[PDB]
């Protein structure tokens, strides 16, 4: 049911330090190549008073290239689909919770997202919009207590060229039982390709590739 | 505007590991003595599949006995009101965010609450309902970057007698500029007085007292 | 009852902070049942210390804590045999310390053999730049886990200019012999450098500590 | 230039885990430009070690990592003068270790002077019960903060029964002289105990490491 080319529709409702917003997205991706692009529009709550980058990794691991030797939990989840939940703990104490329930209808993934962020300091890089991009990252995928889990040590590049660190923990749950993978990794690169002044319109891109660990030789 | 006896109305909308719920609450307490009681009713999502104890400290620091020598941020915030936001990081990776916007009308406090919890392990004490109560605690209040903040190392007493740790960080913000206090403490005690089979109905009580720490 | 109203204290600390080796010796006195102690500390090697002396002070004995009759006193019951403790200190900018103290008793005098190691203090942070003023008073939570008496503290250093620098302490305490374990309780602390000379080569330190059950 | 295709390695570690003192000496060889090394390690003092040997193995030199031309190799450029590193290891059950290595080069041989201290390992946890099997392969994130080259790693020990035991590593690396600092990048690692005798008195260890830019 997952074709070489697929469409994507998304709705996020969220709050950051109490500021409510809604963002809608429409995009397309190549699940077997691990690439996807989305156009995102702020529907309610503009202008967003915080760094848009905190939202972008919340805007589907179906879009990750899996080699034959690693079970692909995500593609096997369909047609029923899966959901994930995530915590994001930034090093200055800003904390976010997020969830996405992902379904498939025809050739289009639907993503129903909730995002909430708290305790971002008023003069920190998130509330002052001082971020530039996420550095490329490697997600560690493992099974704990029967739950597929990804851990990432993420870093946002800041104005000035320093970094602002974030610990991600994501739990992934297929809607029916799926063959679980062994310990593995997924490399990611995410980029805002373009945006308008206050990020009311954003074009976003991600590439992701699963792999094993470094060999002995 | 804050009287010796006040009433409290609450609505909480939340999710825990994807499960939606709504809880409404009614009560009263006594502000200047720092005590409070609430009756809480589940409206949606019954039976709650998680330990009720994760919600109880989210169900107002107005209800805290403050001495003369520490400025009382919360009482001075009214009538205009205040809000707070909180992160709760449990030792097994369960993480909650929560927020309460508090306003007053006449003499009832209205509490509008959002609560979201993620990553609670399926066989941990929260999803297995193994919690007994929160241990008494001491919140540390300090100002950082102009924001009154409270830090707490919390512990839930478990079945079997062990403890399950949670680190709280709350930021408090008045709607109008209020005098900020110096570094201090607030002692807390919170109890579920009684419940029905699946905590559809709950009677809650908190006692809280502010202080400066030793020499005293 | 080998623990008397007036006790003497001797101490030797060997350690490292960001690779810098030092030795400090101390001689002091205390009142175990009043929960007070004072020590004179002298740098023997590693002068002048290139880091904030405050990071060391809580490492320079819970025998010196006033325990009320209703909470078992693990520390006083540890003697004559003694006890040891181990500690981690996790500062919010990523500086991390490990410390241990082996405590013995000869006549009226406690001997303390201490190791201390601190790593990853940022070169322009408050520790390596000596911006600290004092530790705020604190409350340690005492509990038993995996059969080990453990103390957790959320500590804060007051900084020049009025901010705070936070540190998470976890201490494990082990009597040489089986000693009755207390239930969950608290110890309030206050620690002060009373005086010091230029480079903290000579320091006089004081601590006051009192155990309690909390609210009530 | 001073670093050849084949180099020898000598090592001495002095340490203490939960108060237990030990000394281990190593001798080995490696291929710095291929990113590989092997060492034989012998317990000299403190046998039989009462904790999981796997906690020591990543302490037993980033010279042995293959660096592509487009990423500056801080470690090889540190020689002949050398470099040192400090590390914290925070295990998910509260065990915390600090470690340091001062690395020098004499002729064709690296010398490593190591200190290791661990505290607060639970008596029934996988370290004290020796239930660890191996470290999973990892990716170290290298970045420069405050002008200090730092590596962050989210490490995991595979356990008997198939679970994992997580450890957060932070290492800071400091050349003796000023060396060109690299941009943000990654180092993949694989470390394996190739063999060992009873109680790990004699151990052969292997590591492979490669630096890269990650995706694309």
């Amino acid at each position: 049911v997952i074709k070489s080319d697929m469409k994507i529709k998304l709705r996020m409702e969220g709050t950051v330090n109490g500021h409510k917003f809604v963002i809608e997205g429409e995009g397309e991706g190549k699940p077997y190549e691990g690439t996807q692009t989305m156009n995102l529009k702020v529907k309610e709550g503009a202008p967003l008073p915080f760094a848009y980058d905190i939202l972008t990794t919340v805007f589907n691991r179906v879009f990750a290239k899996y080699p034959k030797h690693i079970p692909d939990y995500f593609k096997q989840s369909f047609p029923e689909g899966y959901s994930w939940e995530r915590s994001m703990t930034f090093e200055d104490g800003g904390i976010c919770t997020a969830r996405n329930d992902i379904t498939l209808e025809g050739d289009c993934f639907f993503n129903e997202i909730r995002f909430d962020g708290v305790n971002f300091p008023p003069n920190g890089p998130v509330m002052q919009k001082k971020t530039l991009k996420w550095e490329p990252s490697t997600e560690k995928m493992y099974v704990r207590d029967g739950v597929l889990t990804g851990d990432i040590n993420m870093a946002l590049l800041l104005e000035g060229g320093g970094h602002y660190r974030c610990d991600f923990k994501t739990t992934y749950k297929a809607k029916k039982g799926v063959q679980l993978p062994d310990y593995h990794f997924v490399d990611h690169c995410i980029e805002i390709l373009s945006h308008d002044k206050d990020y009311n319109n954003v074009k976003l891109y991600e590439h992701a590739v699963a792999h094993s660990g470094l060999p002995r030789q």
